[PDB]
């Protein structure tokens, strides 16, 4: 049968600050989705956080961009906001609900969406990812690696079924333009775009052999929605695995280097992306509690839950960063975080001026006496003597 | 509404030695505060230890320095002492109850107090800290960093709402004098005082833009109360976060370097301040069990519990050192503790002579034959020959 | 009394991918073996996974190569397949069931078998091992060490009862030939064979003093069964300990170096063998849940469960890699995995061409224009100019 | 007496590539400056490289911005170019000679200039720095620290002579505007500017107590001169030490964190600034040979030569990174370089798009078919099917 | 002008064993090449070792495959053999002189050859590499990376002049066939071949834009020449840098991971390729002394000498692994060598059976009693009892 897998995610309040979610928010969301399942709106679901972001993973047969699914998520977020976040006066209550009026699609309103629709395969393993304290382009390097780097994905070389490569759908979020680039041949041009992680984001990946959907990344940029910094984007990502798609382990290998990503404190820094364990996973209650954000509101973290689909039912989730091999990766991230923080507010630890334009900093800087440089050279001695006296 | 948040802390016995508390002490204290809540004396509470010190976190509407609140804490400590510590003959039963007669304020009696009163904000995140095996000045470096170091608190630079700085209320605990110093302009003078951690302690911090209370640190010095060493002070600290105050993560960043602090064994050493996880946190029972003190009666440790206030109710606590990023910090502390302990009883691992004057050491040293140096030079050969024979 | 200990193992589906098993598969298998025990088919059992492989450990009095025991395992695997794996559409449902027709012995059908029959000693400690993401020859180095390396097994030198050495039964899986070699005298020749881990596999070890069975390793090679790569072999191993056999700790010492083994991603790589803890061990339910495979579908892992036999009953299992001493070994493995993965698809991280012949790679390589080298030298300039234009 | 200290630096060819200089270039430059000294054009000099950049350190009494001094440097660089670099066909022969016509000041022509004029103190210690593979803003963090960070410069707190702070002259190299900001009071605003290292560069620092010159950094931006990437800027910096200025060790402390800086390969990356030893220092010949650039054309490195001035004579240089304490710092840099390089061409390892506009990359990216995003959503299936077929 | 650069290398005796060369061998070779230069046979030269292999780097205008050049090298090696190696009875005197009769080309006789002919560019930086204790395929991973891995060579992405890619000439040394593959499009197929490092060796690389020669690797396989193991091949490699070819630093970056390579002890192991400093470099005498081979006859090492060509003259060499950044890489190699050596003679530390066929091992193994496996199963008890008695 054909199934749609949708992740719709939002921050509707933190506990405390931006560190985490309140567990009653997850319980409320799970109860609401259980009711939707009973009414036949969805087939199955799983609710989980990473940091202060709540992901609603839903399987259904309504297709992508469906108003009922998108609306169910919106309503769930609004009810969590009103019933839980406002009640406990959580920080950033309703943070990502950036627009008032739901008119059918949740894109552009603040919540993140990643979805794919496909014929369910004879085995259908999928991985759901969620990151906090970063942007959607944080997934650019992992997505490139798992679909186009033969040092990551051995299948590109050694599995005859994969050797034709992949099609990357890249969104320019500034000019609202889409690029379609094919690996291996277009790898260099692809990289020239997606290395600019804040602008050119991999949104979807398709297999070249047949066009099958392979991955879907959420591309909402909160600062472009709001016109100012109101949070990190905090993306979600779906990847289908195996059988001419990257193995589960090839997908995970793509996260084994905890690369520097943009976000962290105040949406204004760069730090390592730590692949983190969940605190708890409860398959029967359909809830997982992900990691906290601590020093400097991070470091940024990503969680990975694996599932097997059957008739759209979700067996899972399985925490796929739960291995002593990944402890080494977490330790690296911890040490890199310490190293880079000693830079304080200097680029490249602090972000470039184009992202700083969304913060209050240009404000502040607009008290302050420039002097024209040519004239200043003549006057330097008198200006210095004025400061001295 | 206006709310007061009070932490009143005391060691009333250890289990064993000074290593930890007995869990029935926390259960007794929680039960007593539940009764106070039922009678309307307080709104909410949380009870927890770090090492051998019990913190009573209470929210109420009675204001700072209130005899009913202070008295409720005193009575709770006295009852724990009598009912639990004496019964099990715990070590240092009633340790910090240094005076007999409660006359309305618990300051000067041995228990530590940190309190602030404010209009509860639309979201009110707060962090409660407790340290064991150290002095109140152990919080001087973190407090300076989170309110005045742009390498810690990015908001000083990049958040226009924070750029006016902070007012530090510094207590000279020896001469009983208060200094008010404003950052950024007074940073150097501030540091000249607060670097002398045993004498000049940050007691309160206020936002300069509006005067809002930002932090309150407990400044009781047990040795000055008793006139002799009877324990480490073991401070408690309240910090309000976000919205023109340091972010939760900026506050936590201030503890990411496990700096050397005074205390540890016998109140007479210096060692790293380890940011430690709680052993357990039970929000429903309102109890958290903090870490033990082990090698050399430490190393010194600090715990961090975050809360969100609503109508004075405390949602929380959340262990804010619970992140693999902080494992790196704990490992550093562990290694520094090993390194410094190889010094044995030599300064600067052993504390200066002004703190040693509170111990029994001057006693001992007063057997022992000084010779006037000028005369000794003439006589050296005969003295050495006398020792030899 | 005489007892037989049999481990019969198979992968009948993964959760997700090849990462792990679904816990209902273990519960189903345990329930089936409980029924067999009630009917007197077996004495006792234990069910556990490492990665995506399910081991059925069974004690009974039917001897080695018994059709009833082998059939009970086959049937259990077929029922797990049909009832659980197919139902949840697990990945590789029925993966290791390579032949259709059970005719009395499970060898050659895909499941791995290790068995020994002996008079149960006055104390009968045994260790069951299971590895995932590797081949049976992964156990060649540990088996050599525990029975023939005096740097591992001190008993060879210092215990007079062990000094006569051991008999290794080595199977050449390609030519179907058996070698019998005796240590210490034949050590060099033994090593010349078993260093070729994919071809010459230690199948059984016997004590030289009396012929007692000491160890049994499972030698099924899935690629030779199927004629193509269909998975890693994923061996199981039984070792009897103590009393003129290696001590439990000597057996474990043999795994303290996490040596490179063949398998890992796509059966086509080499990586360190990590000695891993079980996630959980439940002696009363007779189930242990072993580790997951994550980065790059590994690294390869081995688990160790110890038991004491009494009248064939299995007291245990005990996780024998559960010690901080082995954390060092896991950390080493984690770091070696990171190091070697930076090689990508180059030998020796990628496996030799004789194992690659079982994959799809020769396929792919057969598009592609060889030129005879002597002729190419004359024509090189024209060929390069053709590519350029 | 009054003396001027001038560093005039240029890359006029590398050996090989951009790795180093040819030693005959230094010998030629030293011989030319010896002749100038004999003719009374300058008092003293020292010639040295870091990487592929040659610094001419000259002491004289001609003042800042002097046509004779600037001309002597220009001529020396032109002669090295013609006589040595062209002869040996070195890479980038004459690299930094960006304009043809010397009209009196070398600024704007490609060579870097840092100069200060002052009354020579009763002791006049100075430090000359040179960095390769980076920009002038690489010195922003060290300069801030040594003059404004009390965690670096203890003198700000504990030396009464320093407590009034410093005046930073900050150049906006894009709009040609100068800011004058005073620490401690203007620290936050200062940081808001100088954290944007490619735009707002500390050019000069003065003591607030008296206006004395403290430091001078070279601010030429080759890309703004040429209109395209032609190299990294590769700055030089002079700092006067002691006696109410930072101690030699406070200046050096400012380089003890090997912070990330912009430049490295192709002027397009970020990497750690390694404080490197000179290969050799020959005070009598007036030549020092600095470090090579190797992996990835770096990592970026800084060298530090100390001198004592007497009547303008230069006693020195002394390699001030030559201490086992700095080996730790180099090791950190080496490890950070390895870590960050695994990112490849992704921000923040790759530089932002505003610096990439100076490279050939926008060129390349301008082949490549954007689709308008709204329309693409309708057409996605047909486009993917077109790629597939 | 057009110039040819030739490296002709041979081991003609070790000092002691295979550890190093005797310095008089280098002095003799340099003196012989100085005479050739005086007679106009060559333009310039440089003589150096890595381990026990002597590289003769020669520039000339005689073209590739020239009998005079090849003959000059042969004669030099024969004279070093006769005059020095035989005299001091060095180990392996004349080791690589495998054939008796020089008939015009040194290929197939044992010495390694890498050559390229080109128009000398306006700047012509080149790097000469030499490795000991390994095979020519050891350079496969570095060559792939520097010409085809965008994580190594940023120029593939960010330098418009490089974006068209490269042509790899791959030699199948077993079947004597040449493959021509173009990156980026043929990367996966390329890797499928060159990952089999002992069979498919990159021999030459050309720029796709114009056909310019980029690199030449020496592909002689001593075991295929001799029909048995007589040494490791010990390759040499020439790479031209810059100006639409990889930068010097991109070439070096390709060696920054010390990947496992085949060779080491007895041509029969795998170990990390350490990028090593030269012991000494003397540009005036035209001699460099490279590193020794020590533990286990290694680990394998590579040295890198950079040059700038002018009218065919060689300015250089410059040791390009001489940087503290590369100390980290050497330390990694040292630790990996220790780790892997604990495996002893087991694959994958020991090499596969196809390389072992060239050693004496099959000899030895051919004493030793196979039993047919089916029959052995019936007889196992009697065979074991026979061994026991
Ligand atoms: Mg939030
Ligand atoms: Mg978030
Ligand atoms: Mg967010
Ligand atoms: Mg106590
Ligand atoms: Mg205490
Ligand atoms: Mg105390
Ligand atoms: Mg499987
Ligand atoms: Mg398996
Ligand atoms: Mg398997
Ligand atoms: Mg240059
Ligand atoms: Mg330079
Ligand atoms: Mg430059
Ligand atoms: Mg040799
Ligand atoms: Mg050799
Ligand atoms: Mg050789």
């Amino acid at each position: 049968m054909r199934v749609t897998v949708s992740i719709i995610k939002a921050d509707v309040g933190g506990f405390p600050g931006h560190a985490h979610v309140h567990p009653k928010m997850l319980e409320y969301a799970a109860a609401k989705l259980k009711e939707a399942q009973k009414r036949g709106v969805i087939i199955d679901y799983f609710v989980y956080n990473v940091g202060d972001d709540i992901s609603l993973l839903m399987t259904h047969t309504k297709g992508e961009d469906n108003k009922d699914i998108h609306g169910l998520a919106w309503e769930t977020f609004k009810e969590v906001t009103d019933q839980i976040a406002k009640r406990f006066k959580l920080y950033g209550a309703g943070q990502d609900l950036l627009k008032d009026a739901f008119s059918g699609n949740i894109r552009g309103m603040g919540p993140q969406v990643a979805e794919m629709e496909f014929e369910e395969r004879p085995s259908e393993p999928i991985i759901a990812f969620a990151a906090d304290k970063t942007e959607p382009g944080a997934f650019n390097l992992p997505l490139y690696k798992m679909f186009a780097d033969p040092f990551t994905t051995a299948g590109l070389v050694i599995d005859p079924s994969m050797h034709e490569g992949f099609i990357f759908e890249v969104l320019d979020v500034v000019e609202h333009k889409v690029y379609l680039l094919k690996t291996p041949e277009d790898a260099y041009s692809l990289l020239g775009l997606i290395g600019t992680t804040g602008r050119y984001i991999i949104r979807k990946v398709f297999r070249r052999a047949d066009g099958a959907p392979a991955a879907a990344n959420s591309v909402e940029r909160l600062s472009l929605i709001a016109g100012r910094y109101v949070g990190k984007d905090d993306p979600v990502l779906l990847v289908r695995a195996q059988s001419g798609l990257p193995a589960v382990g090839e997908v995970l290998e793509a996260f084994a280097h905890p690369h520097l990503v943009h976000g962290w404190m105040r949406g204004s820094h760069a730090g390592p992306l730590m692949p983190a364990r969940f605190i708890s996973v409860d398959p029967e209650r359909r809830i997982a509690i992900g990691p906290k954000m601590t020093r400097f509101d991070g470091p940024p973290k990503v969680g990975a839950l694996g599932f097997q689909l059957h008739e759209g039912y979700l067996e899972g989730g399985v925490d796929l960063f739960d291995d002593p091999a990944f402890d080494y990766v977490r330790q690296t991230a911890a040490q890199i975080a310490d190293y880079i923080r000693r830079m304080g507010p200097f680029q490249p630890h602090r972000l470039p001026p184009e992202e700083m334009e969304y913060t209050a900093l240009p404000k502040i800087l607009a008290k302050v006496k420039p002097y024209p440089a040519d004239q200043y050279e003549k006057d330097r001695k008198k200006y210095i003597e004025a400061v001295v006296k």
